[PDB]
């Protein structure tokens, strides 16, 4: 694989950018997030062309918002899906990991 980013990286939506830190995710398998595509590894940006390249819609597979924020049933684990499980076990982190405002994603 390519080297994991060693600093927070931009995740660009259509109007907001959220910084994503790899370090707290070191125990998460890369493929949880960088899931296989057509049975092959890929580490391309989630919003690249042909992937989750609808940066304005809130719903549906092509939506970057949806694959980040859906709490619902998805074929891969979303940020908010996993974080909901983490905060169940570490409730002190509820706002940090799941808040829509004043969270670590949206400070
Ligand atoms: C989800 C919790 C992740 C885990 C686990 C890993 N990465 Fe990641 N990575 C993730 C995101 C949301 C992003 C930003 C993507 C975007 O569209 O902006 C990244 C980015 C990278 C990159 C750079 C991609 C690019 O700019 O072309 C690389 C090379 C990368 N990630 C590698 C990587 C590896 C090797 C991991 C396991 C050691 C790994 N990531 C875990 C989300 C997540
Ligand atoms: C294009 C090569 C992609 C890249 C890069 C990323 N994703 Fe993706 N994703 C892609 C497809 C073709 C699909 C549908 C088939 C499948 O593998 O399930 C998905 C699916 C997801 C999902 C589930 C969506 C749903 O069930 O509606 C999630 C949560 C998801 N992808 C997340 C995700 C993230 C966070 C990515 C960057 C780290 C990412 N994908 C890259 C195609 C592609
Ligand atoms: C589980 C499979 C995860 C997925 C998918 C994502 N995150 Fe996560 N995140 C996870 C853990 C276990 C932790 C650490 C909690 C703890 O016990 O401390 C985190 C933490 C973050 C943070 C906070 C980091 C800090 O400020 O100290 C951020 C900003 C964060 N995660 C963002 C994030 C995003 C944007 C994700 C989807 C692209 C995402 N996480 C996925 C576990 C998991
Ligand atoms: C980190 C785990 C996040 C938490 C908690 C919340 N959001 Fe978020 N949000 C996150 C990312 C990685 C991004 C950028 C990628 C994308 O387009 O989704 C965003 C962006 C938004 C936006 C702007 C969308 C755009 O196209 O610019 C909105 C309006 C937004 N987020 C809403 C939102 C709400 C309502 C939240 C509480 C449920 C929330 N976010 C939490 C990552 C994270």
């Amino acid at each position: 694989a390519p080297a994991v980013p060693d600093k927070p990286v931009e995740v660009k939506g259509s109007q907001k950018t959220v910084m994503f830190p790899h370090a707290p995710h070191e125990k998460v398998e890369c493929v949880t997030c960088h899931h296989l595509v057509d049975g092959k590894e890929s580490y391309a940006k989630c919003g690249s062309s042909g992937c989750h390249d609808d940066l304005t819609a809130k719903k549906g597979e092509k939506s970057l918002y949806y694959v980040v924020h859906a709490r619902g049933e998805l074929k891969h684990t979303s940020c908010l899906a996993c974080h909901s499980k983490v905060v169940a076990e570490k409730p002190e982190l509820k706002k940090d990991l799941t808040g829509c405002a004043k969270s670590k994603c949206h400070p």
